[PDB]
């Protein structure tokens, strides 16, 4: 489905200093310390807390041998196999450099990482409109290092987004409680994987229920289709890809189901969603039932 | 043969500041110092440890009477006479220019220069390869900057080359003990001289006589020789090429010889490298005995 | 799995002259023609042979209706949904166009297209690897039109492609009889999908069966795996994406499969093709006897 | 109001060949010709058909006591006093120029200018937008000269234009009759005079009434106006944008006022706009009626 | 004085082709031909229209001894010693060559050196004016080839100047008859020699004395001076550049200064001016009388 | 010695028209025609005028089956394995194809190569000069092309230089007889090999032996040596690099000895120059004798 970058694609621990990393050689992987060699026998063992075992393995150093001319190869159980766009990675890779020169800034780091993080992997899409707005010179993240990093983490699935740290937006409208904002393709130089089109969003305000937003929405959405993918937001999705979009429905765990069904912001969506839902949970085939709920009426 | 660029081409003493050397006019050498003039005369008289006295000269400053418009014209008995590209000394000089704006520096250097240097001169290849590492803006010598000056001080045969105080290469396979690695022909603007094209090369990991290592190599050289030119590598080499080798062989000391072939990873090369040596000891005719040891089986 | 880029998201038919396609807009392609719509209506009804009612549709002029200002919009029955590199499309579209200023080029263009052409859809790398030896200057493509023009074709599935017919490639090692050639991959601004390494081929000269080309092949595959993918190659891949190649061996129909099976060309390839080739005859499950032939002993 | 750009501040008629302007100098004008200044004196004489007598003056030749080093002076009669921008100037006057190198040309461009020109003036907007079209490479009218030229003369209210003929565009949704398409602002090194933002247009197809036109363009408009300026369209204006409408529909004339209201197609824009018609035939004062049909319901 | 630049210094004839003239070197001159030989013995003999001589000496031909590699060296008698910017060879010479790419134009312009010119010797200053106006590209010279060779001939003291074929120019104010013209500096990529200010002009128009241009010049002198150089001009120049005029004063013939005293557009000029040429032909001293007449009243 | 550039290196021949000519592999050269096969047979078997075996060589066509991707690979027999600049190769190559766009050209091409091209081989820093005339775009030889012709077939022993076919130079000195030039060192980016530094030269005018050239090179070569290297000139080079000219000395035949001692110019060099012919007449050692003729009186 959507592929996810890997954080030690971008940046691995070493001695001292953190070391950019380099894919091209897979060979000096062999060799390793102690307690990585350790960790790595009871991660393949058995199926016991992959994430935190992973989240172990990213916050140990690494010896001398790994060290190569461009740079240190990383481990293999933490490296994907996709392929991202050269910019991307040099702009994400200098940033992040530049930020990690600082012994307190790196306890800042591997606090946060320690504190919410609940796994490596983060989506593609996500960090190429977070590169969108770093790229240009007059913005609001240069100033604002903090803000700057609480963007980045929750870029990660790490705290829930506001307007503030979301990715590249322009507001289109707003009301009394809750806004509604428009999104736009991402040029072809930071592109990685499939194209999607325009798509609205809505983020409540403090907490009430919006009662104009729904209206607002659904002046703007037109011909469109509503979902509470996580919580906190009502994404609008195309026909099409909605698709797909069942495919990632499937993966879903039956606590988090369960939780996302106990919110009232689940019901406020609409109609059609709950009967979606009703489906998924019914374990019956998806083709049917998704294009049951597909039709247009 | 090979061609050897001293170092007095790229940098001579002066009297506080070490200044950039030119070599464009040689009419101002006449004039010399005291010491300068007596130590020239003493090398022109007899052979007696000509090294020692070159390095006596190198380390005496120069008067203000040889100062020219663009730099310093260095001495008639440190200098060669061989052409190389301008980007390649601009490159070198600046770098080395740039370390030595420190007085603790300055006797690092004179202690390094004083310690372990057999003799000025150096290879051009070993050179060109060291330079081809350092233009690059994403490496690892200039974070490091001890490390980059074994590098650079190894590259004169002063210490023993390890993977990381290499040139430019890739590693390309690795194994439980020992690494191969391969190298490629240096781009144009680069070159001094003749050109040569691919070989491998071999590196034991701390003591051991590799087993896998042999086989490793003989799957991935298949059509070359082998050779154990200097200690603690085994090169490989095109058959043509050795050619020029077999010269290279004619001004070795006894000496040198002897503490080669005393050596057990001399030994574990192969067959017939044994031979070879052997033919060399017999003192006899060069050419047809390079041809029968250059047969193809 | 592989995606296919059609003829028509490059080029479409108009009253006289061919015009370059713009695929911003689909809103437009309500309106059609008498026979436009008769043809549009058959495909829709039933399956018989859809390519030919496909290339039937591509011969057909279109309405001055479609026009934009970018361009003409295209069926939306001969049309894809990949996204490609505007290099690609640009210098395909120039050239492509460039040749199409003559009335004898139509009809010769024409001719070609109603001869030896099976299906509009051609793979993505087939047109990547062949514009990478249309974009330098110094090839022999732009002094040959018809010897550039079979490039092309074969590049979709027209005729067996020959040594000056393929892609970029670079002849590493010959023999008496046939050739093995070592292919690259492609670089960052021209890729349209997943990424491949290394992999060699092989060219039967005339007619005969090679003898050292087996041991030539084997000597340079080292870890590798053989195939008989069409008919005149046999083809090398990694382990791990052979595990697509299985799927590529679902869609393959029981006639063409039952042709490859009874030629000489493909017994002489190896051992374990055959195996595999009777095990995807047995029609059992595929994971399994996958992993079963893909053991390395 | 919106001011105009002449076609003299272009081009002017010459002995043979046509030459750039210069409204550097106007000392020049005192100069002139038997014909010119006949033409001249009727003009200033009294108020007859000024426009054919306008007219009648751009097509005379000029002598050469006009000349300069940069141009040729035009006329003080048919020269404006509004600044445009260097590069709208430079690319309208070399394209011109390139087209006027033929005497049938020169034939075919006196007789379109006696044949529908009902004044020299036309509005900056619509040439701006014209040029916007003219200045990327990839575009239909650089192949079709004709065209081109229609567009441009329909740019001086010549000809109704049609969706081919029209300026920069791209058509966001069409249905079985009309079309409806949106405008962007225009890039500001074009712009000449005020700006104006986000509006939609409509067309027929050939003769009937749209029905669900109107359905579409009430759910594309949302906050918006209707209207029936010209002939043949139904434009939609901001609400602050038709106060300055209201001065333009000062200056109309009574007879084009009868015309337009004699029309089903006025009719069937709405409701609104026939008030607004009625109160400005009421013939009273304009800001009280204006604010009155104005009001937000 | 103000120096003369040649045309030998820009052109030298040859066999068939005019050649670039080179004066770099100036050994190869001591090789002539017969006729070349006889005519330099004669100029040096006696002084015997020494200008006649030099022109019938430039339309002889040169042998094949006297080519180098860049192009061929003059004669040591149509030569100068003034150097002159680089840009300005390259653009006269060029525009030159391309204009004697035909054997009519070679005759004429054979016909029009024969004409009319007195000399070879032209002031510097009318070249850069003439180069000013020929780098830019919209101007008329280009597409009237027959107007360009009038100006470049009258640049060199040919014909009356018009107007249009004056140097770099901007009319500031007309009336009923003759015109009035401004001059600025010329810019320094371009200068060669001395520098001069603003300075206006006079033409007139067919043959009447102006009446009114009197009154507008004496508005628009200002603090400035009168003067009648050449025939058919009223120039102004700067009280003191009017020093070095005086000697411009010293080499004129008699006969010259009597042929200007008889003209009615001297007498026009004022009344100072009578004075000065009563004073210089008085053939007392200058200094004294030149500052008389510059007393400012 | 000095390294030679075949013409095969720039240039093969083809079937009709001429192609570039690659060295990147040397694979294909396995298969070849029978008129090769039989030709490289009989150039192998034994030394019976190898020069004409190599012409005759040169002048037959090559199959189609030695084509590849970049050119034609040339034969073993008449390739070298020196490196020469990027710039040079493309520069030759470029000006060589665009001359050769006609059979009658082509044919005028055959007829030089068949008429007094004694062996393939060239000097390299003939070709390096010949380059640097060629570079500049004003100069003579690209308006004739004849004598550009000449010069490059001068340039590989053909035609006796005169001053006109000669390389980039600039005349210094002349007098009633003979001429004499100076060189310069070629940029950096031409050099193929060693350099040379300034050294001048002598032609004799026509037919009789100089009379005031030996005082103006005496005054001009200073602390220089005088030789008469082929035939109707008179070089000079330094006195170190005289030690090379020696060993060019060697391989010089006893006919051409014999020959160019049966001249007068060659008896008026000097009187050093014929003591050092005698010497190598004599058969001798050539160290000592060297020696002694090098000694500075």
């Amino acid at each position: 489905m959507t592929q996810s970058v890997s954080l030690s694609d971008f940046i691995v621990k070493t001695e001292d200093g953190y070391m950019p990393s380099d894919r091209e050689c897979v060979a000096l992987d062999r060799y390793l310390s102690k307690e990585q060699k350790e960790l790595r026998e009871t991660f393949k063992d058995g199926k016991n807390d992959r994430s935190a075992l992973r989240i172990k393995m990213f916050l140990s150093p690494s010896p001398s041998r790994r060290f190569t001319q461009h740079g240190v190869v990383p481990m293999r159980e933490i490296k994907t196999n996709t392929d991202i766009p050269s910019t991307l990675w040099t702009l994400v890779t200098d940033w992040l450099l530049n930020l990690l020169q600082d012994e307190e800034n790196q306890e800042m780091f591997e606090d946060f990482i320690s504190s919410k993080f609940p796994d490596v992997l983060a989506s593609a899409d996500k960090l190429a409109r977070f590169a969108q707005r770093l790229e240009d010179r007059k913005d609001v993240l240069h100033k604002n290092f903090s803000k700057a990093m609480n963007a980045f983490g929750a870029c990660f699935w790490a705290i829930k987004p506001t307007f503030a740290t979301e990715g590249k937006c322009n507001v289109v409208r707003a009301t009394d409680d809750s806004m509604i904002l428009e999104f736009q393709p991402v040029p072809e130089y930071f592109r990685c994987g499939r194209s999607k089109a325009t798509f609205y969003k809505l983020y409540p305000l403090s907490d009430e229920q919006p009662v104009n937003g729904m209206l607002a929405l659904k002046a703007v959405a037109g011909n469109q289709f509503f979902m509470y993918h996580g919580h906190g937001h009502i994404r609008t999705v195309p026909y099409h890809e909605l698709a797909d979009a069942i495919k990632s429905y499937a993966r879903k765990d039956k606590e988090t189901l369960e939780s996302i069904s106990k919110s009232p912001l689940a019901a406020q969506c609409g109609s059609k969603f709950l009967d979606m839902l009703d489906g998924i949970r019914s374990k019956q085939k998806i083709e049917d039932v998704i294009l049951k709920a597909k039709i247009f009426e």
